[PDB]
Protein backbone atom coordinates (compact mmCIF):
# COMPACT_ATOMS: atom_id res chain seq x y z
CA UNK A 1 0.00 0.00 0.00
CA UNK A 2 0.72 3.98 -0.60
CA UNK A 3 2.37 5.87 2.69
CA UNK A 4 0.36 8.54 1.66
CA UNK A 5 -3.67 9.52 0.55
CA UNK A 6 -4.27 9.22 -2.66
CA UNK A 7 -6.46 12.65 -2.77
CA UNK A 8 -4.62 15.02 -0.53
CA UNK A 9 -0.74 13.44 -1.06
CA UNK A 10 -0.21 13.88 2.92
CA UNK A 11 0.71 11.27 5.35
CA UNK A 12 -1.41 10.39 9.28
CA UNK A 13 -4.15 8.36 10.07
CA UNK A 14 -4.83 6.59 6.34
CA UNK A 15 -7.16 3.56 5.72
CA UNK A 16 -5.28 1.09 3.26
CA UNK A 17 -7.29 -0.95 0.11
CA UNK A 18 -7.49 -4.29 0.30
CA UNK A 19 -7.80 -4.62 -3.61
CA UNK A 20 -5.45 -1.58 -5.02
CA UNK A 21 -2.42 -0.16 -3.27
CA UNK A 22 -4.28 3.36 -2.68
CA UNK A 23 -4.65 4.59 0.96
CA UNK A 24 -7.12 7.30 2.31
CA UNK A 25 -8.02 9.60 4.69
CA UNK A 26 -11.19 9.23 6.47
CA UNK A 27 -12.81 12.06 5.00
CA UNK A 28 -10.91 12.46 1.89
CA UNK A 29 -12.12 8.97 0.69
CA UNK A 30 -16.07 9.88 -1.01
CA UNK A 31 -18.16 8.40 0.74
CA UNK A 32 -15.80 8.49 4.01
CA UNK A 33 -14.08 5.41 4.92
CA UNK A 34 -16.09 2.89 6.06
CA UNK A 35 -16.15 1.59 10.13
CA UNK A 36 -16.23 -2.30 9.31
CA UNK A 37 -15.68 -3.58 6.05
CA UNK A 38 -12.79 -6.60 5.95
CA UNK A 39 -11.79 -6.45 3.15
CA UNK A 40 -12.24 -3.04 2.02
CA UNK A 41 -12.49 -1.90 -1.58
CA UNK A 42 -12.17 1.98 -2.29
CA UNK A 43 -13.68 3.56 -4.70
CA UNK A 44 -11.50 3.42 -7.91
CA UNK A 45 -11.55 -0.36 -7.35
CA UNK A 46 -15.64 -0.09 -7.12
CA UNK A 47 -15.87 1.99 -10.08
CA UNK A 48 -13.48 -0.55 -11.81
CA UNK A 49 -15.50 -3.58 -11.03
CA UNK A 50 -18.62 -1.75 -12.62
CA UNK A 51 -16.87 -1.55 -16.15
CA UNK A 52 -15.53 -5.13 -16.03
CA UNK A 53 -18.91 -6.42 -15.32
CA UNK A 54 -20.74 -4.25 -18.29
CA UNK A 55 -17.94 -3.60 -20.71
CA UNK A 56 -20.77 -2.07 -22.93
CA UNK A 57 -20.78 0.72 -20.71
CA UNK A 58 -17.85 2.45 -21.98
CA UNK A 59 -18.99 2.85 -25.38
CA UNK A 60 -20.20 6.36 -26.25
CA UNK A 61 -23.30 8.73 -24.58
CA UNK A 62 -24.68 11.63 -25.18
CA UNK A 63 -24.26 13.85 -22.57
CA UNK A 64 -28.09 15.11 -22.27
CA UNK A 65 -28.78 10.97 -21.86
CA UNK A 66 -26.45 11.09 -18.80
CA UNK A 67 -27.78 14.30 -17.10
CA UNK A 68 -31.47 13.01 -17.12
CA UNK A 69 -29.95 9.51 -15.50
CA UNK A 70 -31.71 8.98 -11.91
CA UNK A 71 -29.48 8.95 -9.17
CA UNK A 72 -29.38 4.98 -8.91
CA UNK A 73 -26.61 3.34 -6.60
CA UNK A 74 -24.01 3.18 -9.69
CA UNK A 75 -25.00 7.03 -10.85
CA UNK A 76 -24.19 8.03 -7.10
CA UNK A 77 -21.12 6.28 -7.06
CA UNK A 78 -19.61 7.95 -10.28
CA UNK A 79 -20.63 11.05 -9.08
CA UNK A 80 -19.11 10.52 -6.07
CA UNK A 81 -16.07 9.62 -7.73
CA UNK A 82 -15.62 12.59 -10.02
CA UNK A 83 -16.37 14.78 -6.72
CA UNK A 84 -13.27 12.97 -5.77
CA UNK A 85 -10.80 13.24 -8.46
CA UNK A 86 -11.16 17.28 -7.92
CA UNK A 87 -10.58 17.31 -4.53
CA UNK A 88 -7.07 15.21 -5.86
CA UNK A 89 -6.61 18.79 -7.57
CA UNK A 90 -4.40 20.79 -4.92
CA UNK A 91 -6.46 23.85 -6.50
CA UNK A 92 -9.56 22.42 -5.22
CA UNK A 93 -8.57 23.93 -1.96
CA UNK A 94 -9.83 27.03 -3.33
CA UNK A 95 -13.22 25.93 -3.91
CA UNK A 96 -13.49 23.63 -0.93
CA UNK A 97 -15.17 25.62 1.78
CA UNK A 98 -17.83 28.49 1.66
CA UNK A 99 -17.03 31.62 0.27
CA UNK A 100 -17.26 35.40 0.91
CA UNK A 101 -17.72 38.10 -1.62
CA UNK A 102 -16.54 41.90 -0.98
CA UNK A 103 -14.76 43.03 -3.82
CA UNK A 104 -14.49 46.69 -4.94
CA UNK A 105 -16.88 46.93 -8.44
CA UNK A 106 -18.27 43.25 -7.55
CA UNK A 107 -21.65 41.50 -6.60
CA UNK A 108 -21.37 38.44 -5.03
CA UNK A 109 -23.39 35.63 -7.16
CA UNK A 110 -27.09 34.78 -6.43
CA UNK A 111 -26.41 30.96 -5.38
CA UNK A 112 -23.10 30.17 -4.16
CA UNK A 113 -22.05 26.75 -4.47
CA UNK A 114 -18.82 25.11 -3.11
CA UNK A 115 -17.64 21.53 -2.99
CA UNK A 116 -18.51 20.80 0.49
CA UNK A 117 -21.44 21.60 -0.15
CA UNK A 118 -21.80 19.13 -3.16
CA UNK A 119 -20.21 16.66 -0.89
CA UNK A 120 -22.81 17.27 1.88
CA UNK A 121 -25.34 17.31 -0.65
CA UNK A 122 -24.27 14.00 -2.16
CA UNK A 123 -24.40 12.26 1.34
CA UNK A 124 -27.73 13.46 2.41
CA UNK A 125 -28.91 11.98 -1.01
CA UNK A 126 -30.32 15.10 -2.07
CA UNK A 127 -29.94 15.21 -5.84
CA UNK A 128 -32.57 12.31 -7.76
CA UNK A 129 -30.47 12.61 -11.24
CA UNK A 130 -27.08 13.35 -12.72
CA UNK A 131 -27.82 17.03 -13.92
CA UNK A 132 -28.44 17.62 -10.39
CA UNK A 133 -25.12 17.19 -9.41
CA UNK A 134 -23.47 18.47 -12.80
CA UNK A 135 -25.38 21.60 -12.52
CA UNK A 136 -23.97 22.33 -8.67
CA UNK A 137 -20.19 21.96 -9.57
CA UNK A 138 -20.28 23.81 -12.76
CA UNK A 139 -21.97 26.77 -10.88
CA UNK A 140 -18.71 26.80 -8.85
CA UNK A 141 -17.20 27.13 -11.42
CA UNK A 142 -19.31 29.68 -13.12
CA UNK A 143 -19.65 32.05 -9.99
CA UNK A 144 -15.74 32.06 -9.79
CA UNK A 145 -15.62 33.37 -13.34
CA UNK A 146 -18.13 36.10 -13.07
CA UNK A 147 -16.79 37.74 -9.63
CA UNK A 148 -13.31 37.89 -10.52
CA UNK A 149 -13.66 39.46 -13.61
CA UNK A 150 -10.35 40.39 -15.28
CA UNK A 151 -8.54 39.71 -12.43
CA UNK A 152 -6.02 36.83 -13.46
CA UNK A 153 -7.46 34.60 -10.61
CA UNK A 154 -10.87 34.05 -13.01
CA UNK A 155 -7.65 31.36 -14.35
CA UNK A 156 -8.34 28.89 -11.19
CA UNK A 157 -11.77 28.54 -11.92
CA UNK A 158 -11.17 27.29 -15.69
CA UNK A 159 -8.18 24.98 -14.48
CA UNK A 160 -10.27 23.50 -11.79
CA UNK A 161 -13.32 23.23 -14.40
CA UNK A 162 -10.99 21.46 -17.12
CA UNK A 163 -10.31 19.04 -14.46
CA UNK A 164 -13.65 18.51 -13.79
CA UNK A 165 -14.88 18.09 -17.23
CA UNK A 166 -12.29 15.64 -18.57
CA UNK A 167 -12.79 13.74 -15.56
CA UNK A 168 -16.52 13.89 -16.53
CA UNK A 169 -16.33 12.89 -20.09
CA UNK A 170 -14.32 9.85 -18.94
CA UNK A 171 -16.31 8.40 -15.93
CA UNK A 172 -19.51 8.66 -18.08
CA UNK A 173 -17.80 7.27 -21.19
CA UNK A 174 -19.14 10.87 -23.32
CA UNK A 175 -19.08 9.76 -26.96
CA UNK A 176 -15.25 11.54 -27.88
CA UNK A 177 -16.27 14.32 -30.58
CA UNK A 178 -14.13 17.29 -32.71
ZN1 LIG B 1 -6.08 12.99 2.42
ZN1 LIG C 1 -8.64 0.26 -4.32
ZN1 LIG D 1 -23.47 -7.18 -19.36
Amino acid sequence: NSNICEVCNKWGRLFCCDTCPRSFHEHCHIPSVEANKNPWSCIFCRIKTIQERCPESQSGHQESEVLMRQMLPEEQLKCEFLLLKVYCDSKSCFFASEPYYNREGSQGPQKPMWLNKVKTSLNEQMYTRVEGFVQDMRLIFHNHKEFYREDKFTRLGIQVQDIFEKNFRNIFAIQETS
